């Protein structure tokens, strides 16, 4: 599976976030597809992203849009306009975990930073890849499907990206258990 080797290089990406009791430690990779039966060859990495990578309370995804916007000189929530959106290749995003929906902070979520990359005549990004479903106790894959961005999960990495992301919490084992019982 491309898709499942693309998971693996996020999780190494989560690895390098700082652990803290409040978030989870989590990776993310914005890939330019080509549309059809493409061959990963030509797959090209527009950016990535980590766990607080920068400054603030920032997530993966969040991070991973972030860099591309500093590079193109406007701050992330104009990200949609300088990302690349060309008729014969789509924009897809890798995260070990499921995008957020809501966020305790207050912050944005990340669901909705990927869907206001669609905005003017600008693509966007169009599907999301990720490995296990956000832990715990509306949810990020349904807000995604309602604003028309395709997602699918990727099986077989579950335990490794949640001992990851789970690292700087007091409850890591049981949490980790608890979320691989929802399997
Ligand atoms: N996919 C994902 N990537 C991340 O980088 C990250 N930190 C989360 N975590 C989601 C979780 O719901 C939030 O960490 C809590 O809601 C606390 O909110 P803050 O992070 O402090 O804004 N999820
Ligand atoms: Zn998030």
């Amino acid at each position: 599976s491309p898709h499942a080797k693309y998971l693996r290089e996020c999780l190494s990406l989560a690895e390098k976030s700082p652990p803290r009791p409040t978030n989870f430690r989590v990776g993310a990779i914005l890939v330019s597809r080509k549309e059809g039966d493409y061959k990963t060859e030509d797959d090209r990495i527009v950016s990535t992203g980590y766990t607080m990578e920068l400054a603030g309370n920032t997530h993966a995804e969040q991070c991973c849009l972030s860099n591309y916007a500093a590079v193109h000189s406007v701050p992330e929530d104009r990200v949609w306009e300088v990302l690349p959106s060309e008729p014969d290749r789509k924009l897809v995003m890798y995260v070990t975990m499921e995008p957020c929906g809501k966020r305790l902070s207050g912050n944005l979520p990340c669901v909705q930073r990927i869907i206001r990359t669609r905005q003017g005549d600008r693509k966007g990004i169009q599907k999301i890849y990720f490995g296990v479903k956000e832990p715990g106790t509306s949810e990020g894959c349904q807000m995604l499907t309602a604003a028309g961005i395709d997602w699918q999960v990727v099986n077989g990495l579950e335990r490794e990206i949640l001992e990851v992301a789970v690292a700087g919490h007091e409850n890591r084992e049981e949490e980790v258990k608890a979320a691989l019982d929802t399997l």
